[PDB]
């Protein structure tokens, strides 16, 4: 058998408050979580997720063919230099099955200084025809700042179980800067199944994406019912259980490096399966020049030899890698 990967369900709402031993006990969980496996899920969030999958689902169906050139990045629209990063990602019919909207930070416009500046990774979100999709740019936009006050909560989790004051990761998680994104991702069912789009693996289980570590500081997933992801182990693979009203949890490579890999960026993969399903991470990145100088946890004296490193330039690299690895999404 595949055994299952241990994802336990940590209730975060401490975390939103001010009894400082509760959030200390939260602390503990994600901590506990973070040396394991390095799963877990973030329960009593208060997100409605509902919503969330309803309005996801009404968009990724309702989009034509000509909206999505419309908004398609570089890599599927040659006439749109400028979006690397939001936009659509198309799929392929018979070939690639996964199609997605990636947006930004909302507060990147034309006269946003890092837009003026044309700094790397910054670009001004791409919107469908308000008419069209009625309510889904603010739908989205005020989805973007309802995870991000999650994030910044999950932060002060992980900053307290390093055993740091509980701002350490949040200071750099601000509403005017974070390249943070959130990705709106359509697994369709089809019958049949392009071949093309499923991948085997080296143990000969069928994927839809290959192992990867995440490039971000944490990642906070939202997933419907439909089991799919796997962790790796010493022991090779474990299943990560569905759950539909909570939000998936785990460390991104830059946490890795940030802690001299005391918490893991897990490696996981995407199984393949015949379902219609939505896949919505948010990527916790920080601001350009966010710089967290590196520690261990290990060490008596809390000292890394590690290079502090810019978080505009992990992600650059990071992205660049990750498509290189396992192909244009
Ligand atoms: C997280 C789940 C999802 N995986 C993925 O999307 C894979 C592995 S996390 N990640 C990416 O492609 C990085 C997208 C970054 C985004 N465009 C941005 O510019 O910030 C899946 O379900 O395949
Ligand atoms: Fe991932």
């Amino acid at each position: 058998s595949v055994s299952k990967a241990n994802v336990p369900k940590i209730d975060v709402s401490p975390l939103f408050g001010d009894d400082q031993a509760a959030k200390m006990r939260v602390a503990q969980q994600i901590d506990a979580a973070s040396r394991d496996t390095g799963f877990f899920y973030a329960v009593n969030h208060g997100i409605n997720v509902q919503r969330l999958s309803q309005k996801t689902k009404e968009f990724h169906m309702s989009i034509t063919p000509e909206e999505k050139w419309d908004l398609a990045i570089r890599a599927y629209n040659k006439e749109h230099q400028d979006q690397v990063r939001a936009g659509y990602y198309l799929s392929i019919p018979g070939k690639k099955a996964v199609e997605s909207f990636c947006y930004l930070n909302p507060n990147f416009t034309p006269d946003h200084p890092r837009i003026q500046a044309k700094t790397p990774t910054h670009e001004v979100n791409v919107w469908p025809d308000e008419t069209k999709h009625p309510g889904f740019q603010d739908f989205a936009e005020q989805y973007y700042w309802d995870v991000f006050g999650l994030s910044s909560a999950l932060l002060k989790g992980y900053a307290l179980a390093l055993g740091k004051e509980e701002n350490f990761f949040a200071r750099h998680f601000k509403p005017d800067d974070t390249l943070a994104s959130v990705v709106l991702i359509r697994y369709p069912y089809l019958d049949p199944y392009p071949e093309a789009a499923i991948k085997t693996a080296a143990d000969g289980t069928k994927l839809s994406f290959e192992w990867h570590e995440d490039v971000s500081l944490i990642t906070v997933l939202y997933q419907s019912n439909v089991q799919n992801l796997q962790v790796e182990t010493a022991a090779g693979y474990q299943d990560i259980e569905a759950d539909d009203t909570g939000y998936l949890i785990n460390c991104g490579s830059y946490m890795a490096h940030l802690t001299n890999n005391y918490y893991k960026a897990p490696i996981h993969r995407v199984k393949w399966v015949n379902a219609e399903r939505q896949s919505l991470p948010f990527f916790v990145n920080l601001g350009y020049d966010s710089v967290i100088d590196p520690f261990d946890p290990r060490e008596p004296n809390g000292k890394s030899d590690r290079e502090p490193l810019s978080y505009g330039d992990y992600l650059q690299n990071g992205l660049v890698s990750l498509i290189n690895k396992n192909g244009q999404t």
